[PDB]
């Protein structure tokens, strides 16, 4: 992969068609197996902000966002936001970010993070006073990519048992934007 | 099987002896796998009210429940109680219930389940005002179980994903005792 890589690295909306192969590459990235409706539905530009990096014609990042107002913040990251913005205030929450490996490193993580800001913070129906996500406590390649682009660590999220499944412990990260 | 096993069961704490037949009958009941320190926990006397069921001097089944004031309700069911009990008021977290497979229809789950509420009605520090508990939706057995026990349906709590995992759709019952 050309140090050059970067200048020609396009961005774009998935669609339908790049189910398959964003499939793929979560499966790749992620221990975690979502259902295939996720998959569909951040593919469909209804729901969610998804954006692609593509290379020469194939995707080699993506990022997808959720924009919700104050009701649909995680409860235990309910006070990411003081306790004096409005209901309708809005957040933008990090379903995803990731980057083919051999394409890491060369600023494309950024640009996808660059652009959901610039997203959020540019048009009206969905400008937003933060930016929040989790991760795990051993994803250090993340927490400091992350750290490095000014997002704050606002919580522990403690390992959790139930008979309904295992959480893993984590942090809650947050970005404060747009006078948030 | 004989159809009079129940009448020579007898009923005792766990042990730390028992932690090996314990961590050995929770894999077969359980595709949930909790670390080392629960067995520990349960088998300790300390935080947990736990009773074995035994047969021929040989666990057949054991009853695990933790005495909870409102502040340690799981948050999804905080309203469990109504506002107007003291905060003091406490409950009992059934965290595991369970019968050696060719035993069960014995009356054994029933024998347990009955003395963890004569434990939280006539001593006065677990004195409790209520039973709570969370159930697979799937689990129709145990779900039955406990709806010819009286316990009520209170909420489903719905699929869970994020980046920490994955918790399975499932039912919190709720027997109100005592008063509650
Ligand atoms: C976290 C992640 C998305 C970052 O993507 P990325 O494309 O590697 O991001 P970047 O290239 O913009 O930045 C990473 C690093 O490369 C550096 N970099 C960028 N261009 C560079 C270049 N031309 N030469 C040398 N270094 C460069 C960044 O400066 C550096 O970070 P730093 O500024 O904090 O020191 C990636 O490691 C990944 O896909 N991980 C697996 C998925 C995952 O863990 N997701 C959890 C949510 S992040
Ligand atoms: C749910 C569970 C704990 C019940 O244990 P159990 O020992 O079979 O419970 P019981 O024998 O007291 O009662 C069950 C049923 O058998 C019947 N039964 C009891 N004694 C009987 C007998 N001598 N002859 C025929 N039937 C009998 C009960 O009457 C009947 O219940 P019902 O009144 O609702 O019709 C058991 O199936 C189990 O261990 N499941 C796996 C673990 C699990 O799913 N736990 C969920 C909570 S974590
Ligand atoms: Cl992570
Ligand atoms: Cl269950």
């Amino acid at each position: 992969v050309p140090s050059s890589a970067l200048s020609e690295v396009s961005l774009r909306l998935l669609c339908h068609d790049d189910i398959d192969t964003v499939k793929h590459l979560c499966g790749d990235w992620f221990p975690i197996e979502y259902p295939d409706s996720w998959y569909r539905d951040i593919t469909s530009n209804k729901k969610f902000f998804s954006l692609a990096a593509t290379y020469r014609g194939a995707i080699v990042g993506m990022i997808v966002a959720e924009i919700k107002n104050r009701t649909k913040i995680h409860k235990e990251d309910g006070d990411i936001l003081a306790s004096n913005f409005s209901v309708d205030t809005q957040v933008a929450y990090i379903l995803s970010l990731g980057v083919v490996k051999e394409f890491r490193k060369h600023g494309i993580g950024s640009l996808l993070l660059e652009s959901l800001k610039d997203h959020i913070s540019t048009t009206a129906q969905d400008h937003c006073k933060a930016i929040y996500l989790h991760v795990l406590t051993t994803n250090n390649t993340a927490i400091n990519f992350y750290e490095n682009r000014d997002f704050k660590q606002h919580h522990y999220l403690p390992y959790y048992y139930s008979i309904r499944g295992v959480l893993k412990d984590g942090f809650t990260y947050v970005l404060y934007i747009n006078g948030g």
